[PDB]
């Protein structure tokens, strides 16, 4: 069978916590008065949920609303626990409230407003400076929702929301996060194609906080080399082979053997045979700008096939790519 893993930090956060802290499904939802608020213009939306700012009337105050689908409103209590354990941490959403829809009987969740600048014209305009600055931020939200014994398990540019002209952002769409117990296997299901780790890809279910920091490197890849996505899989299989086309073929059986992790039949005639490629293979005169020695090492260490290796957020806080950051 596979080898077992535990998270090399934050292991028994939650053993240590009374229950009520985890058990989700024990929570009781105080819903709030859907008439407190009036939707006045569609921000964004998913497959899991619309997106509206709203006024609170109560308070004449902005808030976003976000109305979930019945696949996002299913595992509705999961979210607000979640969302309720993290309020008042850094770079987090705050959940404002709790609505239903007494039409349709769908739920809505309210959140404080933020002044996102175009997310287009953040990643094409954002200088050298702002990547590192704004991935500082990322990590501090990172650190602070594992060091609560959470994952977010869809780290990606999508559930990042940045107030460029406040230099303001916040880690949105808790709707997929989970609690980390130490030896649960959880559903590899998680996150987007372009952000799904190693783990995920070759079904090991006994994963971690880490999972995150790999997805953190991949929209950072995507970034400072103005490539997106970064890893352009075609479904969940080619996803590996185009990592494997990266980080080489030789780390990747190291990684499976050291777990155990039984893949595929057909693994050799899918994934073949890969040379690990040199970070300088992806710069280029439109990207050089972006690229350093320090952004090429903190990608090394995040992108790495062993979960058990990569960067903690706290770790990568502590890199020589953040040491021109003003903090
Ligand atoms: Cl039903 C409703 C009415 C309202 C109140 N007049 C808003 C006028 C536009 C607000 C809201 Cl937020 C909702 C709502 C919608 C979907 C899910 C939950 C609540
Ligand atoms: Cl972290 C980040 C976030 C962004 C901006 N996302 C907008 C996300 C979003 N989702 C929404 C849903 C409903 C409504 C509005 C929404 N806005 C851009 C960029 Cl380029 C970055 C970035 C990437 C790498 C390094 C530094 C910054
Ligand atoms: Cl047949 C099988 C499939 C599985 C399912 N995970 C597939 C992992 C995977 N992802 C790939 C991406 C690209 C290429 C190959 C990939 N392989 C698990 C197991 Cl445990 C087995 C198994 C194997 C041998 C003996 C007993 C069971």
């Amino acid at each position: 069978g596979p080898v077992p893993s535990r998270a090399r930090v934050y292991t028994d956060v939650n053993t240590h916590r009374p229950s009520e802290y985890w058990d989700y499904e024990s929570h009781v939802v105080e819903w709030g008065n859907q008439d407190d608020y009036q939707l006045v213009r569609k921000l964004g939306r998913g497959k899991y949920s619309e997106v509206f700012e709203a006024i609170n009337i109560t308070n004449n105050e902005k808030v976003v609303v976000k109305i979930l689908k019945p696949v996002a409103a299913a595992k509705i209590k999961r979210e607000i626990k979640i969302l309720e354990n993290l309020r008042g941490g850094p770079n987090i959403i705050t959940l404002a409230d709790i609505v239903k829809d007494p039409v349709s009987r769908t739920p809505a969740l309210v959140f404080e407003h933020v002044n996102n600048t175009d997310f287009k014209q953040l990643y094409q305009t954002l200088t050298d400076y702002d990547i590192r600055f704004y991935m500082y931020e990322i990590l501090k939200a990172l650190d602070y929702c594992h060091s609560m014994g959470i994952m977010h398990r869809d780290v990606k540019p999508h559930n990042v929301m940045i107030d460029h002209e406040h230099r303001k952002l916040r880690l949105i769409d808790w709707g997929l996060a989970e609690f980390y117990h130490p030896g649960q296997e959880y559903n590899v299901r998680v996150a987007s194609r372009y952000f799904k780790g190693p783990e995920l890809l070759v079904d090991y279910q006994m994963y971690d906080y880490s999972l995150d920091m790999w997805s953190l490197g991949c929209m950072l890849a995507s970034m400072i080399f103005r490539k997106e996505p970064f890893f352009h899989g075609h479904d969940n299989y080619d996803q590996l082979v185009r990592i494997a086309k990266v980080l080489g073929t030789e780390d990747l059986y190291d990684y499976i053997d050291k777990y155990n992790i039984e893949l595929d039949p057909r693994f050799n005639d899918i994934l073949g045979r890969h040379s690990r490629k040199r970070w300088e293979r992806f710069v280029h005169s439109e990207n050089q700008h972006l690229v350093s020695p320090e952004a090429l090492d903190f990608l090394d260490k995040l992108l790495r096939y062993d979960h058990q290796s990569r960067l903690t957020a706290r770790e990568a806080m502590e890199h020589p790519y953040f040491y021109t950051v003003v903090k």
